[PDB]
């Protein structure tokens, strides 16, 4: 790790939204940065979280037909841009992980329900609302650790949805009825210093209970 | 900070569902570690997040009757927890700041309305489904930054979501035409070993563009 100062790679974190435009980033990196993300927590652990990788102008030239021009500078700078899209299927996909465990013979049919009595009543029966807003919480979590690890990696990055929000999911050749958007992670190698912001007085957002 | 090793601090993140009943937090920590979880990134920095602290035996009972039963490990044993909920009239409060910043004299009437436009109307005119949508993604990173922030200060936590959504809110006191509840996060030190959890091969959930 690059930087595996904590404090600083936290409390010294900007939108960087003017990176290097020579500066590359390996896929072995990458997906490297995306793993350790991943380590995020979710609720009941369906990582319902999906990566789309832009990395080549030719790449970068489909993905902007969905971003709006005011985030061009990032998009177009970046090493990559990683899009964050919430998986709304992903409790399918945790049963058939175990589904398989249990066609291989090496849990029983008791194990495999007692397994899926866990997560899958809750999700099968959820609405599309509620899995929408499931899903987009696990991307956000994943997200901010994605920031995170890019400044341990020695990069910088910038978080954004200003986005044709109809149109990304289609854009990134994914299936429409199962991904929502959440939010481009741009990441690079700063250019330029990022716009200054401030944050309110917490104790104006903290109520103790009692 | 306690524990400044970000790897350790990320990569070692597990949900401690069980405290030590007899360590507490003082509110100082308490609202320390709130601001500095909310160094996290929000879309226009609007940080619609909103912490509710139950620190207290009172709190914790009143706090319960909106939490689902099997939740009810980590609310008991833990020093406290800090409710997430999103405040989705948060671009007025921002207004309201630079409202305050004219009334004082110190921006022409022109700058405050050039300041204005470039969030206000954006945040006027979104369904409020849209506006639960980035308050949620808000409370997320918040929430994700305060997961850390917790471990990097020595002690460990639990974020839930296993609640009543229809009773949080005013239970927590708040009103509920405003605030949308989206997660808890039980902050204690680890009486109980905590589950093992697995990731997906990140790779399964990645995709190249181009
Ligand atoms: C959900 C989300 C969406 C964002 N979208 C954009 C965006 O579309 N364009 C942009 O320039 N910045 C975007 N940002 C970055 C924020 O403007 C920035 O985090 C905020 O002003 C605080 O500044 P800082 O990140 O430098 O601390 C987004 C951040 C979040 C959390
Ligand atoms: C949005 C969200 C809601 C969660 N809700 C609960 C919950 O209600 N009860 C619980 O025990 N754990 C809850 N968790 C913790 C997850 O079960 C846990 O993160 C996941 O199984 C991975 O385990 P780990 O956190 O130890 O890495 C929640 C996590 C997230 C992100």
């Amino acid at each position: 790790l690059v930087n595996n100062d904590l404090a600083d790679v936290m409390f010294n974190r900007h939108s960087v939204r003017q990176f290097d435009p020579n500066v590359k980033i390996g896929r072995d990196e990458l997906q490297k940065m995306i793993a350790e993300a991943a380590t995020a927590p979710s609720a009941c652990n369906l990582q319902s979280w999906h990566f789309v990788v832009v990395d080549t102008p030719e790449a970068k030239a489909k993905f902007k037909q969905a971003v709006m021009k005011f985030n061009y500078p990032q998009v177009d700078s970046a090493s990559a841009i990683v899009f964050i899209a919430g998986d709304t299927q992903s409790h399918y996909v945790y049963r058939d992980v175990w589904n398989k465990v249990y066609e291989d013979g090496n849990i029983t049919k008791e194990r495999l329900d007692q397994i899926l009595g866990t997560f899958l009543p809750l999700y099968e029966n959820a609405t599309p609302d509620f899995l929408k807003f499931d899903a987009t919480i696990d991307c956000s979590v994943v997200g901010m650790q994605l920031l995170l690890v890019a400044r341990a990696h020695g990069y910088d990055a910038n978080a954004f949805s200003g986005i044709d929000f109809e149109k990304m999911i289609p854009t990134l050749g994914l299936d429409p009825k199962r991904y929502v958007p959440v939010m481009g992670i741009a990441i690079g190698k700063a250019a330029q210093e990022p716009l200054h912001t401030t944050r309110y007085d917490a104790k104006t957002q903290t109520d103790f209970l009692a």
